[PDB]
């Protein structure tokens, strides 16, 4: 299904895993908790090489998990796996490179990219939803839905990535994983449910409206989730939080997206809409 690489081929393609940023002529594109992503070229093909970095048996399990899911799931709103490398202690995953990186980076204008327009942010949300929907229809729960995991191609097509924590099929776990700033309350407890993915997507929709990261240690309030409490308790409005880095954001569509986000952000798992409803609401928005 996927091409098996030898770890040395990948050392060659990535200029021996150069840690300098791609903007400066290096190879580093970014990093998560489970690894660092590098740029490369395999047979004229631009690739993204995720070098897994830490426990070892859990990492191998997350590596095998990404491969199993990717083998089954192929969609226009999902990232594409070309191959991998499991030669010794180093575990690598090779993907089709995303010319526009992550939604997180584009929302912050990392490396001087222009701010995304409202129209583009809407199309991106619509893409992301179709991706979550395909995974859900295929009985998969992502477990790590966040803007760092919503990637963008040359046309700004949303592509869901990082399936190392993905699960099949409400169950429980002894190892709590994900990014706390996006995690549904039950997920923080240890519950595994597709409804948690809906909550995480609502945090993403708030990032899309505001241009603010879900968590910022140097910000009051540190958590973007707290901003919804301020709006709900009539102390502020969504208008006070609309990203100032855009000019084409009209209040009707902005409030319409906030409505979807607040429905997604229901405290109670069963009160949240399902993905097909989220898609319907987002399509209605435009
Ligand atoms: C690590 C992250 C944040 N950035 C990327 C990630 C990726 N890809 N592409 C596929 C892919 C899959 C995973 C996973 N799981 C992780 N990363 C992946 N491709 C590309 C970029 C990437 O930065 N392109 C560069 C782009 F942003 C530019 C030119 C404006 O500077």
């Amino acid at each position: 299904r996927f091409h098996s690489f030898s770890f040395y081929e990948l050392k060659n393609v990535t200029n021996n895993f150069d840690e300098r940023p791609i903007s400066v002529g290096g190879n580093k594109m970014g990093e998560g908790g489970f690894g660092v992503v590098y740029k490369g070229y395999v047979n004229n093909t631009t690739v993204a090489v995720k070098k897994l970095a830490a426990t070892t048996e859990e990492l191998k399990q997350q590596f095998d998990q990404e491969i199993k899911v990717m083998a089954k799931c192929q969609h226009e709103n999902l990232v594409e796996l070309l191959g991998f490398s499991s030669d010794g202690d180093d575990l690598c995953l090779v993907y089709v490179y995303m010319p526009n990186g992550s939604l997180l980076d584009r929302l912050s204008c990392l490396d001087g990219t222009p701010p995304l327009s409202w129209h583009m942010r809407c199309k991106i949300a619509q893409g992301a939803a179709n991706g979550i929907n395909f995974l859900h229809e295929n009985h998969h729960i992502h477990r790590d839905i966040k803007s760092a995991n919503i990637l963008l191609d040359e046309a700004f097509t949303a592509k869901i990535s990082d399936f190392g924590l993905a699960r099949a099929s409400t169950v429980m776990t002894s190892r709590i994983v994900g990014t706390t700033a996006y995690m549904a309350p039950e997920a923080l407890r240890g519950e595994i449910t597709p409804k948690s993915d809906i909550y995480s997507f609502g945090v993403v929709l708030l990032e899309i409206i505001t241009g603010l990261p879900a968590v910022d240690e140097h910000r009051e309030p540190q958590l973007l989730l707290d901003i919804k409490e301020e709006i709900e308790d009539e102390e502020k409005t969504i208008e006070d939080y609309i990203d100032k880095k855009m000019n084409d954001a009209d209040s009707t569509s902005v409030e319409a997206m906030y409505s979807v986000a607040s429905q997604c952000l229901h405290e109670k798992k069963n009160k949240r809409p399902d993905i097909k409803k989220v898609q319907q609401l987002l399509q209605e928005m435009t």
